[PDB]
C-alpha cells in the first residue's frame, strides 16, 4: 500500500509509505473523522516485551546494525530486565534517539526541521524536587543562551508503578500567573488561574501583577510537589514595542523568550517518562495571536484597536483583523530587536514544507496535523494551508497526560 | 461509537453527537490514519459505475424514501408503502426511478444541510429549487441557468437557489455544466510565460477558445457557458452581461485602491458538482448563494496560483517587503478584505464577513445538535483562511461524517467525454 498527498498550490505529489508503521489509534474511524478533536485517545511484562522489541529493532535499524551481534545481545538484555525487574533501562544512545524521534514524530509541531538538533539532558538519576529544580535551571540557562535559543529536553526517571511518578506540575517552565478578582475580571494570564491558585495554596506569595513568572511546582518520586522560584536572571523576557506605533510600548506588554512545555509524557519503547520538559523557540503567532488575542487569554484586541482608532462598531470593518496583524508585527520586531530567537509564521511554514518533502524522500513520509500546522492567522497565504497531510501516530511519541492535581494522592496531613 | 462529544474550548460548551450513527460511506480515515486534510479522501460511492442492477439501486432508493417519509411524520403510511412499490416497479421497468417534486426539494435542501464543508448552512432550509428535469438541449439548459442567475442575483439581494437538470441514466447521456462556476473570469497564458486573468481557468478558457469563443483577453472576461445536454457535444453561450452583477473593488480609506482596477462578480454559483439522492445522480445541478468576503479577498485575490495581488497591493501601501517578518503580506491581506467587504456593502450586494459567518455556523451547530443530534462539519474547510483563531469556529471541535443526500465531486467532463 502507498498513499499520496498533493500540494494544490505547487502540484507536487508525495508518496507516504511510513504510515504502514503506525500502531496506536488516531481517534478516527472508517466512518467518522475526529481530526479537530483536541484530546482524543502501567504496562505489564507481557505488554512491555513487544513495545521494547519494536523500539530496539528500530534503533538498531537507524544505526545500520539491524540483525547485528549487538542488536541481538541488546534484545536479550532488555528482555532479562523485563523478566527480572518488570521494566528496563534505556542506554544513553537509545534515550537520545528516542527523544529526538518523539519530536520528529510530533505530528502537530511545525518546527520539526530542527528535530535532530535536540540537546538531550539525561536526568534519570534525579531523586528529589530540589534535584529537579537544579536540572530545570540548567535546562533553562542552556536553552536560553542569552537570546540565541537552543532546543533542549530534560528527561526525569520513567514511571514505575504509577505511584512514584516524577511530574512538573507547570504546563510550561515559564508562564505568567493569573488571578481572578472579586469583580470577575482577571489579572495576568486567564489560562493559568487554576495553577496560580494551587501555587498560592502550596505557599506561594504572589506579587499579584500582570506578568508574575510562576513558581515551579515539582514532584519527584510520587511525593507531594514542592515550590521553587526560578532565579529571575534566568528568565529572559522581551518587552513588546512596535516599530511604528510609539504608543504600543505603553500597553506594558512583555513576553518570555523560552517556550518550554513541561506537562507532556515522553513514551519510548513502552517506557513512560512523565516529566520531560522540552523547549525550543517561539513562532510569533503563538504569542501575538493566541497568547495575546484569544478571548480566554490576554485579550488585547479591543485595547489595541482603540489606540488605532479603528471603527469597532461593526465586525465587517475587520478591526480585529487589522489589530491582530499589528500586534504580531510588534512581537516579531520586539524579539528581533532584542536578538531573542523567534520565527515568523511565513518562514516557519515554508521551512516545514521543505522538511516534510525531505522526510517523504528519506523516511517515506511525515505525519502532520493540518489543524495544528496551519498558523492561527493568515492561513491560506502560508504554504502549509495548500499542503495535503497524512496524520498518523508513530512511536516514540509525546503524549498528553492527566493534570497531576486530578490524580495525586496527597501525603502530608 | 456509542455517542461522541465535541467541546468548544473558548466557551466550554460540550455537544453530544448521535447523528453520526447514520453515516453511510467512508470518510477516508481509519483508526490508524486520518485524512482530514485530503481534498478528495475517498472514492466510496453508493452505487457502481453506470446503470446499476436492481439489487444495487433499489436499496439506496428505499433508504431515501424511508428517510423522506420519516422526515414528514409517516413511515409505513399508505403513501410511503405505495411509493416503495412505485419505485420498485419503476426500477423493474426503466432501471431507474423518478423523484416527486417534494422528494426533489427535500433532497436538495438536505444535500446542502449535509455539506460538512459549508459554513453557510444555517440557511439550508431557505433554498429555492428549480426543477429542470424536463430540459433536453443545451439551449434549454441556457434558458434555465439564465433564469437561475436572474432570480438569485435579485438586483444584489441574493437568494439561494439550485437548478436540477435531468439525472444520469447510462452515463453516456449526462447533463453537465462544463464551467466549474456559472460565472468566472478567463485565464490566458501569456507569450512570456505569465498569466492574464484567473490562472485556475486557463485550461477551461483554452477549451472555450478551442470551441470558438473569441477571448477579449482582459483580466476580467466573464467566461461563456459551456453546456452539455444528454451526452452531446457541449455548446457555448454568452450570459447576458445585464445578468452578471459585478462589484468594483474600492477601499474606504485608500483612494488609490480603485486604480488597481479590480472587480469581482456577486454570485458564487457552483456548477461542476454532483447531487446524489436515493441513488440517483444529478450530474448537472448548479447551486448558488452569496459570498463570504474571504473567498474573494483571501483565496481568489491572494492565492499564489490565482490573482496573486498581494505584492502589488503591498507596494501601493509602502510596506517593508524585504523580509517576511514585517508581515506585509498579512497587512495587505487585511486591507484587501476590508476593501471587498466595503465594496459589496456599498453596492447593496449581499456579502457576509467571516466573523458574522462563523458565528452563524456556531449557532447552526447548536441548532443541529438540539434538533438533529449532530451536524457534520469539516474544520479544515469551515475555519476561514485568515484570522482563524479569532473566529469562534477555530476553537470549536467538529465531527466529520458523510450523510446522504450529498453533493459530491465528479470528473471534469473533458477528461471523460468522447467528442462527436
Ligand atoms: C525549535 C523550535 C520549535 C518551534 C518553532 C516549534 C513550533 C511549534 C508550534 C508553533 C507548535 C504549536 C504550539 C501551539 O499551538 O500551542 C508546536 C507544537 C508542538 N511542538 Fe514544537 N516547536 C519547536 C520545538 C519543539 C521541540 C524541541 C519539541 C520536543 C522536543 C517540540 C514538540 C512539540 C509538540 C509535541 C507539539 C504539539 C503538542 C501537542 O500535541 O499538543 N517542539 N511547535
Ligand atoms: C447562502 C450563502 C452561502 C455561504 C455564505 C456559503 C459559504 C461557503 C464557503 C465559504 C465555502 C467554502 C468555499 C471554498 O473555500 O471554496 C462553502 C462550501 C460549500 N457550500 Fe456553501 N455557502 C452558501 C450557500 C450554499 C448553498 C445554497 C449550497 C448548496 C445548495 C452550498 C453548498 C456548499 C458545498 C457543497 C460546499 C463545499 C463543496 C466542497 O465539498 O468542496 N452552499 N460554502
Ligand atoms: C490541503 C488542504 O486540505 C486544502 O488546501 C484545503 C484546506 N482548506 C480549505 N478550506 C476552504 N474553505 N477551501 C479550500 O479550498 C480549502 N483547501
Ligand atoms: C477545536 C480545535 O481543534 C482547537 O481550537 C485547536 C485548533 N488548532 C490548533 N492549532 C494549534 N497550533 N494550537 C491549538 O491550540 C489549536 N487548537
Ligand atoms: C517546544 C515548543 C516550541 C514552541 N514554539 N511552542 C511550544 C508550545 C506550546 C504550548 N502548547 C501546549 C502544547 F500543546 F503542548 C503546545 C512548544
Ligand atoms: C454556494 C456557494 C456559496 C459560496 N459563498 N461559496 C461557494 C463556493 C465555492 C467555490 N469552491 C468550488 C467548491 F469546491 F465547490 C467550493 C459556493
Ligand atoms: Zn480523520
Amino acid at each position: 500500500r502507498f498513499l499520496k498527498v498533493k500540494n494544490w498550490e505547487t502540484e507536487v505529489v508525495l508518496t507516504d509509505t511510513l504510515h504502514l508503521k503506525s500502531t496506536l489509534e488516531t481517534g478516527c474511524t472508517e466512518y467518522i473523522c475526529m481530526g479537530s478533536i483536541m484530546h482524543p485517545s502501567v504496562a505489564t511484562k507481557d505488554q512491555l516485551f513487544p513495545l521494547a522489541k519494536e523500539f530496539i529493532d528500530q534503533y538498531y535499524s537507524s544505526i545500520k546494525r539491524f540483525g547485528s551481534k549487538a542488536h541481538m545481545e541488546r534484545l536479550e538484555e532488555v528482555n532479562k530486565e523485563i523478566d527480572t525487574t518488570s521494566t528496563y533501562q534505556l542506554k544513553d544512545t537509545e534515550l537520545i534517539y528516542g527523544a529526538k524521534h518523539a519530536w520528529r514524530n510530533a505530528s502537530r509541531c511545525v518546527g520539526r526541521i530542527q528535530w535532530s538538533k535536540l540537546q538531550v539532558f539525561d536526568a534519570r538519576d534525579c531523586t528529589t524536587a530540589h534535584g529537579m529544580f537544579n536540572y530545570i535551571c540548567n535546562h533553562v540557562k542552556y536553552a536560553t543562551n542569552k537570546g540565541n535559543l537552543r532546543s533542549a529536553i530534560t528527561i526525569f526517571p520513567q514511571r514505575t508503578d504509577g505511584k512514584h511518578d516524577f511530574r512538573v506540575w507547570n504546563s510550561q517552565l515559564i508562564r505568567y500567573a493569573g488571578y481572578k478578582q472579586p469583580d470577575g475580571s482577571t489579572l495576568g494570564d486567564p489560562a493559568n488561574v487554576q495553577f496560580t491558585e494551587i501555587c498560592i495554596q502550596q505557599g506561594w506569595k504572589p506579587p499579584r501583577g500582570r506578568f508574575d513568572v510562576l513558581p515551579l511546582l515539582l514532584q519527584a518520586n510520587g511525593n507531594d510537589p514542592e515550590l521553587f522560584q526560578i532565579p529571575p536572571e534566568l528568565v529572559l523576557e522581551v518587552p513588546i514595542r512596535h516599530p511604528k506605533f510609539e504608543w504600543f510600548k505603553d500597553l506594558g506588554l512583555k513576553w518570555y523568550g523560552l517556550p518550554a512545555v513541561s506537562n507532556m509524557l515522553l513514551e519510548i519503547g513502552g517506557l513512560e517518562f512523565s516529566a520531560c520538559p522540552f523547549s525550543g523557540w517561539y513562532m510569533g503567532t503563538e504569542i501575538g495571536v493566541r497568547d495575546y488575542c484569544d478571548n480566554s487569554r490576554y485579550n488585547i484586541l479591543e485595547e489595541v484597536a482603540k489606540k488605532m482608532n479603528l471603527d469597532m462598531r461593526k465586525t465587517s470593518s475587520l478591526w480585529k483583523d487589522q489589530a491582530l496583524v499589528e500586534i504580531n508585527i510588534a512581537v516579531l520586531y520586539s524579539f528581533q530587536s532584542d536578538k531573542v530567537t523567534i520565527v515568523d509564521h511565513h518562514s516557519a511554514t515554508e521551512s516545514f514544507i521543505k522538511h516534510m518533502e525531505n522526510e517523504y524522500r528519506c523516511r517515506g513520509g511525515c505525519p502532520a496535523d493540518w489543524v495544528w500546522i496551519v498558523p492561527p492567522m493568515s492561513g491560506s497565504i502560508t504554504p502549509v494551508f495548500h499542503q495535503e497531510m497524512l496524520n498518523y501516530r508513530l512511536t516514540p511519541s509525546f503524549e498528553y497526560q492527566p493534570d497531576p492535581w486530578n490524580t495525586h494522592v496527597w501525603k502530608l496531613v
